[PDB]
């Protein structure tokens, strides 16, 4: 179908991260069978393979932003290949890597439908300026490369000359915000942005959160969405080798809910399951729940349901 | 009262299943003292023991349906028993066992009352056909011996010549559908039958997913209700020790009230609590999880509620 | 503000338990940081200290209640610190402790700002009357001396002379109720007491529960509140060192979005952390999970939103 054609890339990056690890996250995700899993439902899988990115040996932080040279390369060619997997008329599932790769994912998928709404899925907001950000990350920082609200606040950061902010702050949508710094929190009151926090959705109901997401987001319009999937998002419970895992969050259920719904709207167009860190798991069950639950929201997003799907033949012959 | 007149009927029984171990299903829960702790609210709790199902020696696979004259016996002295229990004016609490016994446990209690309606609550659709099936087992395919709009893709099934299929395809309601195979999610919405899987249960809620289901069977007409319970429909944090435990599945809670709801309407006629495996614990404290998961639930559906009983006295004398 | 105005109250005191050990509340709450996180967000925490509890040597049960003369000392030891605490227009947060030190917590209060109403979160009712007791504990009796309907059925047990009850049955809101004797039942369904027992949890959401509670509570006329937390009302899984953990009851999240939503109303006026009792915790694991989820219940009365705070200045500079 135009829906579940997908375009795998790999991002095996994680240069925006404190002392990484998730640039194992591609290698774990398929060979947990990702590919193999997505064609039993009819997806038209191809895979562009892992991105080879190119070494920065001497590559100094900036103020406190660590690493940036790396990051924006990385990102930079990320988007350069999203942008060709959405040519070919695919859905380019971005499986990393770090939300540091979302900068690219998101610019490059935006070269091609300039009106992609994103739907955010993390613990966090993701939206410091390398101004406001306190650890000096880019994981923590790919938000505020894309809203078009934040130029001027944005410094000339090195590597990140080739991004021009994509969305808008009424296009992106955060669910699951359960640990946002003070300057992430006045961003996101300022501009304006829809987020549905841990506390919105224990308010409203998971079912009530994702109506009132679809119909913010393709209630004016039908646009392409841009699902940019955390791990760290779900509770810890069930993705435990992650980044900085948050207690409390999206129950396993809730992901699976979320992502059926943004499939059923058929207007996915693009899928980033980013910071699965099979480094970070204690025991390595820990790290098979982790990719386990994200190979199970990745599958979920291009349709397999939890009712059960059948192919459309008469099965009772 | 006429609810709360509980006839418990054994059922250790375990061949309709792969190789087994849920026969010591009833062994366990009335260790864990059911009966025990049925008779402190006001029940009429009355033993008609374990069945003493008869050997069948030389029992060969049909066409890859394994061993199904065993299951079809099996279930026609359970279906014997129950109408048994049921022309006492009981409430055939049918503790097993298998979903391979479930044929049995309906079609005895649609020989008294042949208007009831059944709450499936199982994370399976327990639907398959004897030609629609995969593995061969009689654990998936209790529904469809049972339902009458499957008259005629059901095969002369050695064994279960005596079934007359008792229930239609509006008289089923499944909760908690997790796990459905493309032939049991075909004939799910060929029939139109009503089914809230873990989906609409995320989307609606568990209260609204029971005001639904009873709305739908106790909405036109009065009738009696079978909770035809099934230990993998919670999740397996709370009941591991089961067959094919699948993840994300009914918290306990929501299966309390499952249960809750389903006692205040007073009709409830008939209960099966089956897959109880205790071989499958990969610790005793596994396996004790999932036997108190199951006795909880048992008591829940005969008055035991969570806001607390009181007998109709004075309490401050 | 005039919320988020903090008076700590130390109550290390475990005698209105059965054999103790929570009287290490204060301890751990405090040594896990409370004050010193309770001072990032615009607080203004002033630490009254752990309450010297003087010793009663011989003090033998009354009829059955056990050690009557230390528990209505102490609580009224603390009832007098707490009227202190709020005639400096402070939030009385009374660590303790055991909820036999509600009496004291809320008759204080009750002192100063005689209409208080009452949100109680707690898996058991803690309503009996020194008659209607059964295990003749004061842990489990701190509301039966506090409602105005329940004089004449409350004996004149030693040490509790000075209780005027203060708080009518319209006063106060259980919320996580899934414990409760028959006695306890009774008491709660004869006075009319507004509980939302699991099951009312589970049918309306959390979001739905709490509105009602404040449209209940706040709804004809503003009030303070006095949120008397108790953390075996939250799933054992998350307060699992606690004096008799229930399980199925109140996740993070839902104890998260009470605390919030509580907090929002900007009446509250009084909160109790009760019940946290280190020397169950099965591993050290385990009571520091229960510590760090009371700690977080703390600061979520107090402004800790999971939306993220954010300070009254300019971030973007
Ligand atoms: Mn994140
Ligand atoms: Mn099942
Ligand atoms: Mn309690």
């Amino acid at each position: 179908a135009k829906s579940r054609t997908i375009g795998i890339i790999g991002a095996p990056f994680s240069k925006g991260q404190p002392r990484g690890g998730v640039e194992e996250g591609p290698t774990v995700l398929r060979k947990a069978g990702l590919l193999e899993k997505l064609k039993e439902q009819e997806c038209d899988v191809k895979d562009y393979g892992d991105l080879p990115f190119a070494d920065i040996p001497n590559d100094s932080p900036f103020q406190i932003v660590k690493n940036p040279r790396s990051v924006g390369k990385a990102s930079e060619q990320l988007a350069g290949k999203v942008a060709e997997v959405k040519k070919n008329g695919r859905i380019s599932l971005v499986l990393g890597g770090d939300h540091s790769l979302a900068i690219g994912s998101i610019s490059g998928h935006a070269r091609v439908h300039p009106d992609l709404g994103v739907i955010w899925v993390d613990a966090h907001t993701d939206i410091n300026t390398p101004l406001t950000t306190t650890s000096g990350n880019l994981h923590g920082q790919p938000v505020s490369f894309l809203l078009k609200e934040l130029k001027g606040k944005i410094p000339d950061v090195p590597g990140f000359s080739w991004v021009t902010p994509c969305i808008s702050a009424k296009d992106i949508v955060y669910i699951g915000l359960r640990d946002v710094d003070p300057g992430e929190h006045y961003i996101l009151k300022t501009l304006g942005i829809k987020y549905f926090s841990m506390t919105e959705v224990d308010r409203l109901g998971i079912g009530k959160v994702m109506e009132e997401t679809l119909s913010y987001l393709l209630g004016r319009k039908k646009r392409p969405i841009h699902l940019s999937f955390d791990v760290d998002g779900l509770d810890p419970s069930f993705t435990p080798a992650t980044g900085t895992p948050v207690v409390g969050g999206l129950t396993y259920r809730e992901g699976l809910y979320i992502t059926e719904e943004i499939y059923k709207t058929g207007l996915l167009s693009g899928l980033d399951i980013m910071e699965v860190n099979p480094s970070l798991g204690k025991t390595p069950e820990e790290v098979t729940r982790t990719v386990n639950t994200a190979v199970a929201i990745t599958l979920a997003c291009f349709g397999l349901a939890r009712e059960g799907n059948h192919k459309p033949i008469d099965y009772l012959n």
